[PDB]
């Protein structure tokens, strides 16, 4: 009684707990979705447990966050699992950006845990570096993130309306070095560094905002990961080199991606760009020969030498020795902006915004995902709920 | 509805300890699924296997937690019944005396009964009346529920009549304590439908408390819903008014000594009861009430059975009848004195054994 019972009241209170209030609801209700079924509720125990708490569990469904609680104003974005929406909320009427995700697509293939290192960082991060994540919930069909809107777009769509000159490339550059630099003291490798996951907010400043492929780093600095993950043009060799065996990097590749970035911000393209998929596999493994800078050049001597730098192998790249050394190059040493003071100064392109529900700097897509493939009725128990049993969050 | 009363109604579905979504029924369920999925065919299974790696290593942190078995002292067996007994401990932290009841659950599952207890439970738990035994906690593990209860050291009104030849001044107060503690049952909308000296208990006192209530029913609509004591509406819809039958049969017994229906053939009581009017074979107002619950008295409200000519003495009052000085004060010695009290397979496939007893976990403040 007093040598233990304290620590219990914790585990049930703390939000980063595993066994919290939210996330044993989460169970009950994922064991009502899994056994309601007719060939299963054949069975006396099953048929037992519903009957006590259908009812009580549908009472829960109405009270806890639903999708039902959100008005849908448009798309603004599509990932491989999901779409993301621009939502108002119905009661408080705050303007937020919802991440879907699909548990029939996630279930089908094996990816069922890619989303917990994303939850823990946007939730608990409080850096103004990452998107922060407000409320995740869930339902049958759905994961879903109820995150803060960047309503400056995606650094994408401002490199295609922008002819960006180096001032600008220089300050998103270095607002990229802080954010990753956030991330790595959080002890995350990011993985899939890229302008489509970094978004701008009002102000007009730099926030990480997918999470997805983040993985957590060893006493070393050092991750072991025997398939390949990233993006086709922004991944580094060590990482696209992966196989069972020899599938060991640090934070380094990271640095290779932020090369990647400035390249394609500088020159337009993007550097190992090839016209079939597998030619630009062929071209970052020979990044000593197929890394060549057009004939034409405003761009300066500097800004070629951090690219070059960074854009080599593993072992002689920049960055292997620290975040100083990213800092102390030449290419950042300017007037306009101090390191520490970075975020607080004027940001190059400032969003026009004229209401709370702007999409301007947002491609409109197709809304229509025709007919979302549903789960077969089980004719036993296969529990395709357990796997997001937790997933739910509050602040 | 809606942001944030529906927060507000959620926080109090979560705190409320009469709420079957609260965090101690919530926890039974994340343990039950645990204990019944985890077993080598069922963990071939991704999402069995997911869930399992990812909740093992804390609901095993929770279980050591939590109240267990582990945590009392079993002095020794006072009690048994159908599907399990009832154990005098001492819980080794406190070091507080209580009477702890096991439930087998391979013996509820094997059969089929896995409802009876939640009666009992919500109605000692909740009943906050000196004439119910308390439940103080409710715990459970992948074999038995317990129930940790007050001690009764007085023992049974069964132990009491064959230890003495009771006269009508003490049968006038035990019958008067048994009339008090039902109406307290059905007020909290409860049927009992098994009144016996068995599941009538005496307190450090000496003082009645009713404690086995497996048989109990929650009334429906306003007032609607194993031998000897049964009554002819059950035995054959009925009220209250069964359990009043089962009062007359205390008295007569306690009086006479033999149960008024009782037959050396256990078919033989049945026909008896059956036939009341002409079965039912020392004074004029203590038959008069024999007779009137053994009808087909207690119809209309329980102030007429506290009016009967019986009831009418010097020595106590209705209202502090339980404030008086019982006929039979239990001598104890300590707090352990025991002088009152007589001396599963593997599954091949998902069965959940544990989902009936789901929401049973109970503690008190
Ligand atoms: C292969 N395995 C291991 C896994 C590797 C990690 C991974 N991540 C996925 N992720 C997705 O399925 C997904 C769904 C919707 C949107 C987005 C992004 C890509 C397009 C925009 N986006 C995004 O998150 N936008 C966003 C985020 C935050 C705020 C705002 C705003 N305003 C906008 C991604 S699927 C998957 C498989
Ligand atoms: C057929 N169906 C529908 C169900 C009808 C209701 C029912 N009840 C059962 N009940 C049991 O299995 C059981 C287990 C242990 C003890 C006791 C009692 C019977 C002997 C004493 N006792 C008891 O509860 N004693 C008690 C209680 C409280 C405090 C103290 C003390 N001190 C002592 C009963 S099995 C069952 C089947």
């Amino acid at each position: 009684f007093e040598t233990r019972f304290e620590k219990m009241d914790n585990l049930l209170r703390d939000p980063k707990s595993e066994v919290n209030s939210d996330c044993l609801l989460d169970g009950l209700d994922a064991l009502v979705y899994d056994l309601d079924f007719p060939a299963l509720r054949k069975n006396k125990n099953i048929d037992n447990f519903l009957s006590r708490y259908k009812d009580t569990i549908n009472k829960i469904r109405d009270l806890r966050m639903k999708a039902e609680d959100y008005e849908v104003v448009k798309v603004i974005g599509r990932g491989a699992f999901g779409e993301v929406q621009l939502v108002r909320h119905k009661s408080t009427r705050k303007v937020y950006a919802m991440k879907l995700l699909s548990k029939f697509e996630m279930i089908k293939r094996s990816d069922s845990a890619f989303f917990w290192e994303e939850r823990d960082i946007m939730a608990f991060a409080n850096s103004p570096w990452v998107v922060q994540l407000f409320y995740a919930f869930q339902d049958d069909r759905y994961l879903y993130m109820v995150m803060e809107y960047m309503p400056g777009g995606d650094l994408v769509n401002l490199m295609s309306n922008y002819d960006v000159p180096e001032k600008w490339a220089r300050f998103y550059t270095a607002e990229v070095v802080l954010a990753l630099d956030a991330i790595h003291s959080m002890g995350f490798i990011h993985r899939d560094v890229k302008p489509d996951n970094m978004l701008l907010d009002k102000s007009g400043h730099l926030k990480l905002a997918d999470f997805g492929t983040c993985m957590k780093m060893n006493k070393e600095g050092m991750v072991r990961c025997d398939t390949a993950v990233g993006t086709p043009d922004y991944i580094s060799p060590e990482v696209l080199k992966s196989q069972g065996g020899d599938g060991y990097y640090g934070r380094e590749c990271d640095w290779w991606s932020v090369g990647v970035f400035l390249y394609e911000m500088l020159v337009g393209d993007t550097p190992f760009y090839a016209d079939s998929l597998v030619g630009t596999y062929s071209k970052i493994m020979n990044h000593k020969n197929s890394l060549t800078f057009p004939d034409d050049n405003d761009i300066s001597k500097e800004a070629k030498n951090l690219i070059c730098a960074f854009l080599t192998d593993r072992e002689v790249r920049l960055g292997r020795n620290g975040v100083e050394e990213i800092k102390r190059h030449l290419f950042f040493k300017n007037d306009q902006w101090a390191w520490e003071t970075l975020r607080d100064t004027v940001a190059p392109v400032v969003p026009d915004l004229s209401s709370d529900i702007d999409t301007s700097n947002f491609d409109d897509l197709e809304e229509d995902k025709g007919e979302e493939e549903t789960f077969p009725i089980p004719k036993a128990f296969v529990g395709n709920q357990l796997p997001f049993v937790g997933f739910t969050y509050y602040s």
